[PDB]
């Protein structure tokens, strides 16, 4: 019965700063070494959120940590306009409790479009009025929703995760106080967040090229991250699943 919800709820991942030191002019190198110190501090809480999510470890080992590299992006990108339609009604961007973005700050990233976009994003979650427990589902299932072209080690047993995790979504959807039009309304909000992760990934991908020229720092794992993994995105290799 609530045993799916049960879960997600109690392994949801609390508040993350970011360390952003505010007294800091308002610099490209300064905002884009906060957000990619961030990332890392997120990507850890990401680990094992996902490795304690119903069914996970039934991956292959193999799998699991692609899956994780593959959707981390569209993962962060739709919590953090969760927590910005929750905390600021998705006036701003608020990456974290220490580094939240005016337009200013927008600006100064030089990433000014895609914030808008993360902000009308951000702003879906008011305007459908998402529930918390379809924001739970839904992200759950952003996790299983970026595999390679050529599929994981073992796709088969991620096939059944993937639809399982779908069935789940139907039936949080099911069991509120029009179904189909729900289910229409959130698949077409979960593909609209891909695109939204696939202009970031090549914004990191740039910025990490340029990095000692634009004096923007990336922590280990996700300097990896970037030239590993994202290049695998951008270059086709590995796709987003869109529903429609
Ligand atoms: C997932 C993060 C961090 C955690 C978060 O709440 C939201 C996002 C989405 C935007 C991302 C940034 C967009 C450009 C970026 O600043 C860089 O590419 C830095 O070079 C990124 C990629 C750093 C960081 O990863 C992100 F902030």
């Amino acid at each position: 019965q609530p045993i799916f919800l049960n879960v997600l709820e109690a392994i949801e991942p609390g508040v993350v700063c970011a360390g952003h030191d505010n007294n800091q002019p308002d610099s490209f190198a300064a905002l884009h070494s906060s957000l990619n110190e961030l990332g890392e501090r997120q990507l850890v809480h990401v680990v094992k959120w996902a490795k304690a999510l119903p069914g996970f470890r039934n991956l292959h080992v193999d799998d699991q940590m692609a899956v994780i590299q593959y959707s981390w992006m569209g993962l962060m990108v739709f919590a953090m306009g969760w927590r910005s339609f929750t905390n600021v009604n998705s006036r701003m961007l608020y990456f974290a409790p220490d580094l939240v973005f005016n337009e200013y700050r927008m600006h100064k990233s030089r990433m000014y479009s895609q914030c808008v976009r993360m902000r009308h994003l951000s702003q879906e979650f008011g305007w459908l009025q998402i529930t918390p427990q379809e924001f739970l589902c839904m992200k759950a299932l952003l996790l299983f929703s970026i595999i390679p072209v050529d599929g994981l080690k073992n796709q088969k047993f991620f096939d059944e995760l993937r639809m399982n995790y779908i069935k789940e979504l139907d039936r949080i959807i099911a069991c509120k106080r029009s179904c189909s039009r729900r289910f229409y309304q959130l698949t077409k909000l979960l593909d609209s967040v891909q695109p939204i992760a696939r202009e970031l990934h090549q914004f990191a991908f740039d910025l990490l090229i340029k990095s000692h020229m634009v004096s923007v720092d990336f922590p280990e794992m996700m300097a990896e991250i970037i030239s590993v993994q994202v290049p695998k995105i951008l270059s086709g290799k590995v796709k987003p699943i869109y529903f429609h």
